[PDB]
């Protein structure tokens, strides 16, 4: 995890994502340093939302900007600064 308001909460995820997943596709807004999707701990399931940390908050701004409303696997993303 790292700076600032670089920090966000990405909801509404295809539950078969897994960190390596959610890294890649937020990465073309600029330098991740932390990615997580959030998982149940008895079954192993996604719980369908994650955190990604950028390395500044501009690339955040960006992110969600372009991510927000962005749809995939028949949901659409909600994200979100933390």
């Amino acid at each position: 995890e790292g700076p600032e308001g670089a920090n966000l909460f990405i909801y509404h995820l295809p539950q078969e994502f897994g960190d390596q997943d959610i890294l890649q596709m937020f990465m073309p807004f600029g330098n991740v340093i932390s990615a997580k999707v959030f998982i149940d701990k008895q079954t192993n399931l996604s719980k369908c939302f994650g955190f990604v940390s950028y390395d500044n908050p501009v690339s955040a701004q960006a992110a969600i900007q372009a991510m927000n409303g962005f749809q995939i696997g028949m949901k659409r993303l909600k994200v979100q600064l933390k």
